[PDB]
């Protein structure tokens, strides 16, 4: 009996299923559903939601759930593009980690222990409060949870300088399928490697991450400038952008958000420099004068301020608000990684397609810099040297546009097909933090599929992990041979014939 088990172990914060919009259950379920695509009444719902308040409670929660037949779901920030932290085709218990959001900074070692329910914003805020000369490399969305994000890699505006969040993890506490509480020494190097990018919801429950804090200057420079242009100019800008993104030294990042509506194209240029505005502007004046940036576009501020600003927040304080919703639209997104430069026609066609669907947008990031200096097998994220760009295609809509859902999905499908020739091939590469079920999924309830799970899974597995897929399967067998942590695209354990 689950409830008696939780009570016996003093895991007191839990609620059982109820449809009442008023119920604490429904409120907690919806609190961290960060893609409204998955909020409706016909979606699968948990039989109970448990909010463990310590590593011991998390351990005992897993143990209690194991006594029954339920599927475990872990949720940190709830940002799964495919809602995989709070949906399941089989009855399930949702372990919501929002109360495990403590950040402990050690300024003597310049490291931090970060409970896995902490959001990126909570982490950034904690760091800024402790020091004006330390930061951390992770994504730009402040409400993303560290649990999912670091488990999948974690790319952001400082990745060209410092790599992924997962590339800067030096220890972690993993709670395994039997509730065992394991640090790096206890879990071993294969498992410690797998958790640093091998995907959330696969290895066990991360309780906390120990991260290395990273130097930042007291003043950095950023800009966020939207150019309103026509398609010919936008194409010229994007085509040159891909090279500048690369010719820039690691102390600079220039990224782009873009979209259109008939004749009008908008390109939002996001810039970050590890340094002062005189140097930042001089560099873009020389390398990319076509951007037409002026002195007033460049803002000098602290690292903490810069991360709040790039996210469009009003204040650094807002980083610490995990429930602040800046964009409450349902969305679907796909992503590509490139190995060869994109021809101008690829950007032209992308822009033409965006002009026909104003609810669509693209997000463009260059790799290079430190991303090319990290070996493909340092952590499970393999897209290092030779990888040029990450290109994201997004379509998003509010509730008033819900009837157009299929139209938006059609547009996104067509955009991804259009880009096929220009982007990585054999296989077409992906990124596990941009999990995409279009690639397929495992029905763990189907014996025939399960027998063939490894090779069925190679489709998306090689896309996300390339040559690292094999070691991930070895690590999965080590830490979760009974496949307690599973989802449609989780790494399968090795075939066993005992
Ligand atoms: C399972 O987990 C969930 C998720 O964590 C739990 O739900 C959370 O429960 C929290 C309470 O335990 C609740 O926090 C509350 O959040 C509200 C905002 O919605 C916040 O205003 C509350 O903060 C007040 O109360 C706490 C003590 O509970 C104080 O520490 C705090 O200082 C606040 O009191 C002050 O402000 C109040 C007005 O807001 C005044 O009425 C009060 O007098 C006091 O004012 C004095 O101090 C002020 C500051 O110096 C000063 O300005 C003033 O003049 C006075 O001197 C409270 O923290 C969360 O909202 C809730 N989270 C969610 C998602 O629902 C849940 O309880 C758990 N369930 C179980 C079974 O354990
Ligand atoms: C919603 C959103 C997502 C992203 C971005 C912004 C916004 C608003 N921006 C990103 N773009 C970038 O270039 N960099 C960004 O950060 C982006 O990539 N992005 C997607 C997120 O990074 C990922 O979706 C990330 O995995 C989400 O993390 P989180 O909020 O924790 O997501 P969850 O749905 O709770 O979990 C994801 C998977 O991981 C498992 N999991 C959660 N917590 C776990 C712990 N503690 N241990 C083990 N596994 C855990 C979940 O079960 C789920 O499978
Ligand atoms: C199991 O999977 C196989 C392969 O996808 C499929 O042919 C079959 O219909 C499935 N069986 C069940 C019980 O759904």
């Amino acid at each position: 009996d689950l409830l008696s088990c939780l009570t016996f172990n003093g895991v007191r914060n839990h609620t059982v299923f109820s449809a009442d919009s008023d119920s604490d259950f429904n409120r907690f379920l919806h609190l961290s559903i960060q893609n409204p695509l998955f909020q409706n009444s016909l979606i699968s719902k948990p039989s109970a939601i448990i909010l463990p308040g310590s590593k011991e409670e998390l351990s005992n929660t897993i143990r209690c759930i194991r006594k029954g037949s339920w599927t475990i779901r872990l949720r940190s920030g709830g940002h799964s593009y495919e809602g995989l932290s709070y949906t399941s085709d089989t009855p399930f218990i949702l372990i919501d980690l929002m109360n495990l959001n403590r950040v402990s900074i050690d300024l003597e070692s310049e490291t931090a222990w970060v409970e896995s329910g902490s959001t990126l914003g909570e982490l950034y805020y904690a760091i800024t409060e402790s020091s004006s000369k330390l930061g951390f490399t992770a994504g730009w969305c402040p409400t993303v949870g560290t649990g999912g994000h670091i488990s999948g890699g974690g790319f952001g505006m400082m990745s060209r300088k410092y790599g992924l969040a997962a590339d800067n993890v030096v220890d972690a506490i993993l709670i395994d399928a039997n509730g065992a509480i394991l640090d790096r020494q206890a879990m071993g190097e294969d498992v410690f490697w797998a958790i640093r990018g091998g995907g959330g919801g696969v290895w066990g429950a991360i309780y906390a991450w120990k991260i290395k804090l990273l130097p930042v200057p007291e003043k950095v420079t950023v800009f966020r400038v939207t150019k309103n242009v026509a398609i010919d100019e936008a194409t010229s800008l994007l085509h040159k952008w891909q090279f500048v993104a690369e010719e820039l030294e690691e102390d600079f990042t220039l990224s782009v958000l873009g979209g259109a509506d008939e004749k009008q194209v908008w390109l939002t240029m996001l810039g970050f420099h590890f340094g002062l505005k005189t140097v930042a502007k001089s560099t873009f004046d020389l390398l990319f004068p076509e951007l037409g940036l002026v002195e007033e576009d460049y803002l000098e501020m602290s690292w903490g301020e810069s991360f709040a600003y790039l996210a469009g927040l009003e204040t650094v304080s807002q980083l610490n608000n995990r429930f602040l919703k800046f964009d409450e639209r349902a969305f679907k997104t796909k992503v590509d990684l490139t190995k060869e430069p994109l021809p101008s026609k690829a950007f032209y066609g992308l822009l033409e397609r965006l002009s026909k669907e104003p609810n669509g947008f693209i997000a463009l990031n260059g790799f290079g810099g430190q991303m090319s200096k990290i070996s493909s097998d340092f952590t499970p994220f393999p897209h290092r040297s030779g990888t040029r760009l990450m290109v994201e295609y997004i379509v998003a809509w509010n509730q008033s546009e819900q009837k157009k859902k299929t139209e938006f999905l059609d547009w996104l499908e067509k955009v991804y097909e259009f880009m096929k020739p220009f982007v990585s091939k054999n296989p077409r590469l992906g990124y596990v933090n941009h999990i995409d079920l279009d690639l397929g999924g495992i029905d763990w309830g189907n014996k025939t599929v399960v027998n063939n799970a490894i090779e069925i899974s190679r489709s998306w597995g090689e896309s996300y992990f390339l040559s690292n897929y094999e070691r991930l399967i070895r690590a999965k067998t080590l830490i979760d041979p009974n496949n307690v942590f599973n989802h449609p695209q989780s790494i399968p354990p090795m075939a066993n014939f005992d």
